[PDB]
């Protein structure tokens, strides 16, 4: 009876497991526009992923992770709130069931169809296992995924997804260039967080940005093929794979733009 997204193990249930999950410094949140106040200390997010080599794409029964090789400085995030620099190791998406749900942080209460969170560790704590033990430990960059026009760059990720359809399989997945998943703008807001699934710690900085990419109704419908279940077990489709919004309690959220 491990955790998931069900009424019998879904984010209602995580706390018994993972108490941190009632934490003063929760994620996802919802982000208030009108409260988030702009910072002009901030500064341009730096995202330099030229050199990114992904290697593998796997279902892990609770969504589907892209990995990177992440063993010699390659794809990092600096600037913007960050001190320092933060490695690359994966990404990922959560989803709905249907297009007006599946973001986690949502925008003056409004929900995405979806959103991709690009995982990165700060260097100083020399690998990612170390720095999920820490306050300043990662740096998740959100991007919000609307429903329209196709995004090209994420159709690379959607074919191969009926090769991994149940959970615990994998396939190689070499040379698929993140930077084809951002949008134009890079302005963000920024806030105190955890990871949104469990072991639910306190370690991350936030980085989500205000631009939501586009993708086709076709593509979201492939990522609701998936399966949470493993091979030969009773289908369950990997559809709302999402923590809802958690009490913003001491924090303040910052915006990079007027
Ligand atoms: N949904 S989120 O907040 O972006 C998020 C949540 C959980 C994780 N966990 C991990 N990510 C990568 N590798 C490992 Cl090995 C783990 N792990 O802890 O198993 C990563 C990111
Ligand atoms: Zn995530």
């Amino acid at each position: 009876h491990h955790w998931g997204y069900g009424k019998h193990n879904g984010p209602e249930h995580w706390h018994k497991d993972f108490p941190i999950a009632k934490g003063e410094r929760q994620s996802p949140v919802d982000i208030d526009t009108h409260t988030a106040k702009y910072d002009p200390s901030l500064k341009p997010l730096s995202v330099s992923y030229d050199q990114a080599t992904s290697l593998r794409i796997l279902n892990n029964g609770h969504a589907f992770n892209v990995e990177f090789d992440d063993s010699q400085d390659k794809a990092v995030l600096k600037g913007g709130p960050l001190d320092g620099t933060y490695r690359l190791i994966q990404f990922h998406f959560h989803w709905g069931s249907l297009d007006g749900q599946g973001s986690e942080h949502t925008v003056d209460k409004k929900k995405y169809a979806a959103e991709l969170h690009l995982v990165h560790w700060n260097t100083k704590y020399g690998d990612f296992g170390k720095a999920v033990q820490q306050p300043d430990g990662l740096a998740v960059l959100g991007i919000f995924l609307k429903v329209g026009s196709a995004k090209p760059g994420l159709q690379k990720v959607v074919d191969v997804l009926d090769s991994i359809k149940t959970k615990g399989k994998s396939a190689d997945f070499t040379n698929f260039d993140p930077r084809g998943l951002l949008p134009e703008s890079l302005d963000y807001w920024t806030y105190p967080g955890s990871l949104t699934t469990p072991p639910l710690l306190e370690c991350v900085t936030w980085i989500v940005l205000k631009e939501p990419i586009s993708v086709s109704s076709e593509q979201v419908l492939k990522f609701r093929k998936l399966n949470f279940n493993g091979e030969g077990e009773p289908e369950e489709l990997m559809v709302d794979n999402w923590r809802p919004a958690q009490p913003l309690k001491n924090r303040q959220i910052k915006a990079s733009f007027k």
